[PDB]
């Protein structure tokens, strides 16, 4: 029956796997957006955020950490750093259509990789629902921050893991039970596979982006709108417009022994 | 050029001919047979001796809360035992740490070496760590662990207690890694196809006929993807490259 | 205006950056190697011109090497000795005179906020031009020893600015430094290659100085590899013996989609 | 004005703290296990004069016992269950229902944070008037899960009231519960006893419930053992059999130079 | 010929040992603490008696106080900077300038090599002659970074003393220091008090800078606390109010079956 | 059964556990001395080793760590220390009839407290199948150093773990078997309840003692003599001797949920 693989592939993704990305979104009525630090949300998926704000999507966060150590001021203390950085997302939330922010409150450039802390994101799962979670590609090369890498790990471990009953099964007898999230979605993806147009929208982003002033000196400004500007034109050029932002949207059955999952 | 055909002395036509003894490792009960469930027959016909390693006790492979995770392990262990005697494999090896808990450590590493230093292998068979988009911990620090290992049962000084205790260093020929996307070798599953899916299938717990019913394109889909690379419709892939192209190598994959 | 006209404004004129002579400001770097002579099979030829040039190239040591051999009745702090007089035995035939010991045992180098500390210590000591490590990306490469090495080194470099970041260190004495570059050997991605045909004479003779490591019974089958690297690398931009590395801007290292373009 | 003054001018007047009856208004209290039969054997007896009083129990059971047979053809993973079972069993011999299985496995109960925050959890939820754990202070207690259940749950009681702790739980509707009193078992240093004449062969027997720990030729020495055990604690209130507590100020349990004075 | 005589010979002659009087040599300390508030509480007398006689006293505090708070509105990370800045008003009282922050958060100090390396390292620098912290074997003592914070700093003194340990001290001129001295505060077996009748009052005021810890209201529960400890030591030398130390010999630390007996 | 607890408490010693102290190293064949670093089996037990050649006692030593640490020299690494001291503890064990030393490896000061270990431990007694196992009583009041407290608890844990075929299972599946000790005894003790007369073996003992040279400059021995023969006279007096060696042996039972083993 199956002349060849590739007869057999497209059947499996449209006859068995209902997989679709003109409009993998959609549906959605509930998404988190988890981010290593803050300000993370915004430079990485800020307009497209907003876009799902203005659809009137309830988008809450995770931070898996404090930002205790972006500073070069040796007399500012992370401890208050970290104070100031809060605000600086209630600040960019507020802009976005980003109402809610869970704390996970991980010192900066420690954030573990360990079951403690999937338990932390399963538990957030099963109790706001989501519909989707966003977050960052750790296969994203040459990436040498280990929250990043680790956070986009445990984001897509947690995920599959939070409709497993025997996975913190305290989380059960106590009124949260297992929830099955509908998709995952790489933001900081060097493979996107669906572009958003944030065309439009590129004005708000970098209002949010640098609401976080502590990490925004008009001084370290002069690299990075020259850099957002050179990246969000990369997405826009897979879809021939001017400010694209990238996702990496794979089937489920993917994210786990599919040799052939670079094809997408 | 001088080194794959005249220093090293590698091939990618049959590295499975002098091999009498084999470890298959496993993360999970079932992966083996998922993996290479045929070449695992076909070794176990052409009269080869095949041994599994499981590194955990599938512990959390369900979504039936009446089922505590403590049977789970019971059951699947049994459901396994089904399995690899439906291929020919004679005894299991149970490291028992729990699924999706798997450590990345000496400890482990310590473990497989002893296994290893007994059962003096040929070949090893292990998930190819570098897997793209491979999500599960489990799996990656499996295929870590196994080639570290290995390597690491050479050297005296590891586990040194081991030899003090009878088991020598040992130094197996190849290791293989399944649940590969880089395969530079495939063997024919086409003559034992719908019987590995029964061996696949003894795991029921693991395989609803709602669930196999889903899955049961994609294990035909992944066979023929490798299979298509040679000539058949049915295959199970491998990367072979034993020896020293695991360590620094700037020209690997060029095999 | 389109995306590669704004990709080379960033790199020439955003972020100016080198390409041609990178160690062209070069005067203190270091070369962070896992085992004693993993700076010499990959980095050697290049340390020497660079000792003669100026550069007062600085080691760190990962590791100490502790389960380098077959031999079973060699202890393991036997070998220790043996590597690192051994490694002395080439670190100044290049022109180094300062190695850090770390001194974690071989296949036990952790991956932690610990180690990372040291070398920021060692980094905010110096305030070293540029480091030097393996790439963590290497592909294969399946000694941990190696691939946390690398990470570290980016990692802590990275570190070694940010004032909190061991706030020890700076109470101390010791201040923040803010290296110039960072360069990865054992690459199988250069983008800037060195001349060596020359001085590759030296180099066979420091990677032998660890003659534990490199016997004559082994090397038969470690020197055909060996001349197969260096012509990998070298033939690519002319000679028949060079050796090239991986060089990128501070900012490619954090969330940048298009790194590897370079 | 003395010490000895300003010593007894506390207790009875800065603390309100009374040794006559602690398990007086307490309408639910938690009982901490380091194994399915800890309970039974330390606290079993006392659990009855609480249960059937209108006392809500629950236990929360650290491990899932998975190391407690001397038997080849017995599975870790098989016992792990037949113990559910006799504590399922055991518990209502003594009218306990609700029991929290954390399933750490036997002999590798975490001393971590990790673990802190279940028993957290599970503490700000049921929130109890009382908490019942192994003294971890008794003297050549070799098991660690013994050891470290005790301080687990003094540490878990005494941050259960803090919000920055384990912040996810306020933000998932479980605020903070501060626990009245601690009350270890397993204790050698007892300073309130319990009588328990009457229900002693309903305690031997919901002991007994785990046909696993207690083979009858296991049976000739811990029957003995058991009520020697149990004849220590009630000797000392003039009783036959009793079982022995723990209780003190929770100002008592830091800082304290005198503690060791009740 | 017996064992008494075994005994003094040992302490007056070899270890030349005196209950007498420790602390004439002082002219840098080094005051450890568990939390910011903790060398007051315990300690905070004897050091404005040591500030007087123009002896240096640094402060080491290990945790940040992320944790000292039960009002969901004050955030850690602040209720932190509300602490760091109370221990600066309070130490000034104290005549201590130099506080050295570790920034472990609280109820998280960890044991391991890598804080060691931070307490063996200030102390390789400041080269000092005293170190205080809290007998990590104070019966009752309940707090983890309480009990984590004596044996560090135990195991830390002893650990400057040599090369190997942290050699990367050692590589940038950092220097092994013997210590001198060892003083153990918050312990229920002192044997050489200190005096503090009249300073018991600029007490209550360091301890009061903690006022994110003592709001009035709780105050009412700890006032009795904070006198009875400083009578308590009190009633053991004559004086109205004191501070007691355990002082042992370098040697009585290990393997010293009779430590107990002094 | 019997009226007071005192009688409870012979009836349970005597009869019911049969344990008793008036020579319990007797039927001992093969024992196995566990020390944290090489030279303490030397220190602490020395003479009751000699001893146990002197009758045809198999006598071997577990050594926790490798002594990496055990020098003042700002020139001399612990590399070559730990070769020096497998020397140093070679030589002063064959003067005590010491066949076989297992060497674990541990850097000495950074001995893990965790299963790793041991199952390390238990994957020897298994093996060796011994009648006696020494180690440091954990209990000592003020013993300040971690791989001292650590090898004791390690030890109980490891004897008490060697019984149960679901610890470390990959051994049974090797050959290694389940083994159960005959008994536990504690040296570097405060509470002994039996002592070993060593008097005309003390001499021999500081031979074995200061074998260890880097361990003992002359400038170190003048302080520490005085110290050893004060802690040796220390459990003389208990049996009336010049010169003691204290061991704290306990019923298995004891070990756990005992809250009268302060009694024996
Ligand atoms: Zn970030
Ligand atoms: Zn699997
Ligand atoms: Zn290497
Ligand atoms: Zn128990
Ligand atoms: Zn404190
Ligand atoms: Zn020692």
């Amino acid at each position: 029956n199956v002349s060849t693989f590739e007869e057999a592939f497209n059947k499996l993704l449209k006859e068995v796997l209902e997989f679709n990305l003109e409009n993998p979104f959609e549906d959605a009525k509930k998404v988190i957006c988890i981010e290593p630090h803050p300000d993370d949300c915004a430079i990485g998926m800020g307009g497209t955020i907003k876009k799902l704000s203005d659809e009137g999507v309830e988008v809450i966060y995770i931070c898996m950490t404090d930002g205790y150590m972006g500073t070069t001021d040796e007399k500012l203390s992370g401890h208050e750093l970290a104070l100031i950085r809060r605000r600086e997302e209630e600040e960019s939330a507020k802009l976005l259509g980003v109402r809610k922010i869970y704390w996970l409150n991980y010192r900066d450039t420690e954030l573990p990789y360990s079951r403690e802390v999937r338990k932390d994101l399963v538990k957030i799962i099963r109790k706001e629902k989501p519909d989707g979670v966003f977050a960052p590609d750790p296969w994203l090369p040459y990436e040498s921050h280990p929250d990043h890498r680790r956070t986009g790990f445990l984001a897509i471990e947690s995920v599959a893991f939070s409709q497993l009953p025997n996975f913190s099964n305290i989380d059960i007898d106590i009124g949260l039970k297992p929830h099955s999230v509908s998709f995952i979605a790489l933001y900081y993806t060097h493979k996107p596979n669906y572009i958003v147009d944030i065309t439009d929208l590129m004005e708000l982003k970098l209002k949010a982006i640098r609401a976080h002033r502590s990490q925004f000196t008009d001084d370290i400004w002069e690299t990075w709108e020259p850099f957002l500007r050179t990246v969000t034109m990369f997405y826009g050029e897979k879809i021939g417009v001017r400010y694209g932002e990238g996702f990496r949207v794979m089937p489920g059955l993917f994210y786990h022994i599919t040799p052939f999952a670079d094809l997408i």
